[PDB]
DNA sequence: ACTTGTTTACATTTTG
DNA sequence: CAAAATGTAAACAAGT
């Protein structure tokens, strides 16, 4: 198992991305990718990682431009909780 | 049928 | 000795 909190393999998925923001299959093919690991039991990782997204603050929601209406939101950091390493 | 998101509830962990 | 951070489970609502 790798030795990272929730909350900081989210905060890592989103900064290796490209537009510093990510949907939610985003963050969840990061972490399946980098670490085999979370290849097994996705569905009680996957729900411990919608817990930490929505209940955490420092991680915010920015849905798509004017009307995308897309199936989620992108989600982003805060500007005050990323001076906070993983 | 599912994905996504919010919330509650409870268990475990980790140091003043 | 709670407390706060964190993990896990789960019920539930809104959505091409």
């Amino acid at each position: 198992k790798p030795p990272y909190s929730y909350v900081a393999l989210i905060a890592m998925a989103i900064r290796e991305s490209a537009e510093k923001r990510l949907t939610l299959s985003g963050i969840y093919q990061y972490i399946i990718a980098k670490f085999p690991f979370y290849e097994k039991n996705k569905k009680g990782w996957q729900n411990s990682i919608r817990h930490n997204l929505s209940l955490n603050e420092c991680f915010i929601k920015v849905p798509r431009e004017g009307g995308g209406e897309r199936k989620g939101n992108y989600w982003t950091l805060d500007p005050a909780c990323e001076d906070m390493f993983e």
